[PDB]
């Protein structure tokens, strides 16, 4: 039975590699790498892979029926991660064309397709395994309007399911998003720095007053905002309790040389998931411990490690690491 | 039935996303999708199927994966009727390009050669055969620099067997680690555009007659066999160069209607450009030696000028390309 529901699109990331991005009007030669992605894929693969049992993740999308739709159902039949990912003959399964120059950085440009389709009435049976669960987890990459029919499903959920948290990972950052309805039935808020200052309009870095500032914002207009996590790159990430201010610093896990940050973020909001529902178990006051700042802090710190050896690793989904190699950094 | 057009070169799958403007490093933004034949050398084989009157005239050389792509490429042939010997090889996948087209009409294009770095001579070992034949022999700047001089050394021993053999070179896109020099030394038409013209010599960056001259003299300095230079200038259009004498010939743009997508458009160019001057070779008292005259020379860049303009009303790379009834037509209205 599904502990962790996560919503969300999946892309096929048709991937160039460079040595430097183009400009405009140029043509220069790369490698090229096909994988599987999306944000609410990657993370829901993450989430099997980083569980001790993967039938504990539940994930909700839509895909074409095409070879790219087709093979993506097989991949999660083979990763044991149960799913409702529904086949559409509207559009074809999402992709991304990216480009990474070799210090790193992307380029995204991505076609979302089937995940347009991505609908509560495609998934009827989404509030049976919702009033069971204990995390729920939306991202940017389905469409405006279908996230707002998910929110008042989960709001629904969560009246009758009271160990329900609502995580929300803003990204990519997408301006055409009723951030504020998401945010009256959040529980956790996970902006990057990036993401987090384009949502408080108030450059490049986010200090501590822009952080509190930005908690008081979401907070005064969201009865279920509790806290935020703010992930900061080198920095790490700050969590912020709602109505107390009360901050936790978790750091960067450094496992060695990076190699390919591809995922990490994912892989982060992943395994934070994991150790949040574990936690919601291992606890004496249950999944009220979610309520408790060191809690979602252990998590944070669990989320690191796994995060920071993801990095020393190549190619997505295949950098998250095992259950132990995080026990042991940890 | 006996090819008379000749081009190696590549194919590439074409993968393009429409989006508002390019994103900048770091960013993630929206677009839409479509995917396409390409390849620059797989664009001008098309190009001159569709315009030459019996499609077995041209002759595509070019190597795909043994994968998905690759089987679409050779059975799409099949339907245009064009011969071929595309290869199908198990080292790398068939070729492609992520193509990023912003609502300006720029592109930005990264291009994985893949099974195109394979194209060697000792793939297609029955070539020499078909050179020694035909009249044209086209190549462009989208396989291997090193395979590239391979294929040059196979047209400079087939020249010497035929002597009505041309070698028409096409240097796009421009690649820093190509040997032009050794290319165009047995180049005899040499295609460039402003900008290929410019990097092949040692600039960057609208360029006069005093500095095409010194353009054309670096082109020939080296080359035995170069006799002209036909610059590409877009919405100028062309301009033939002869060398040594600098005999000048200009060919002013065609204008079919309302410009659409100028995508394809210097391929259709540059295969209507092979087309008409294979045909003139035939047609004339002279023989092949027709296409030493530059008068000969500019009579095939107008017909390829109509044919790129009405391409450019069109959308589609190389669905714009028009049926030769079409180019026919057009053709006596501008006469």
């Amino acid at each position: 039975t599904a502990k962790i529901v996560i919503i969300g699109s999946y892309n096929r990331d048709l991937v160039w590699y460079v040595k430097d991005f183009p400009i405009g009007g140029q043509t220069i030669n790369g490698s090229f790498a096909s994988s599987h992605g999306g944000k609410g894929s990657n993370q829901a693969i993450a989430c099997g892979k980083v569980l001790r049992d993967p039938s504990r993740a539940f994930f909700v999308g839509a895909v074409g029926k095409d070879t790219f739709g087709d093979e993506i159902l097989a991949h999660y039949r083979e990763l044991g991660i149960p799913n409702c990912i529904k086949q559409v003959s509207g559009a074809p399964t999402g992709n991304a064309g990216i480009y990474v120059a070799e210090s790193g950085e992307n380029m995204i440009v991505i076609s979302e397709g089937a995940n347009g389709m991505l609908k509560p009435s495609l998934v009827p049976d989404l509030m049976a395994v919702l009033v069971k669960a204990t995390l729920v987890v939306m991202q940017c990459e389905i469409s405006p309007d279908n996230t707002l029919l998910f929110v008042e499903v989960i709001k629904q959920a969560k009246a009758q399911n009271s160990s329900l948290r609502f995580v929300f990972n803003p990204a990519p950052y997408r301006a055409d998003y009723d951030f504020s309805k998401i945010l009256s039935i959040t529980d956790i808020f996970c902006p990057n720095e990036l993401e987090a200052l384009e949502i408080s309009g108030t450059e490049g870095i986010c200090d501590d007053s822009m952080m509190k500032a930005l908690v008081e914002k979401m907070s005064s207009l969201s009865p279920s905002l509790k806290f935020v996590l703010f992930t900061l790159g080198s920095r790490g990430s700050r969590i912020v309790q709602t109505k107390s201010y009360e901050s936790r610093t978790v750091g960067i896990y450094s496992h060695g040389r990076a190699i390919d940050t591809s995922g990490a973020g994912d892989c982060f909001i992943g395994s934070f998931c994991v150790r949040l529902m574990e936690l919601a178990e291992e606890s004496t006051r249950g999944p009220s411990a979610l309520n408790d700042i060191d809690t979602i802090a252990e998590a944070a710190r669990f989320a690191s490690v796994a995060a920071g050896i993801s990095v020393t690793r190549k190619g997505t989904s295949a950098s998250v690491p095992r259950r132990q190699e995080v026990d042991d950094a940890l």
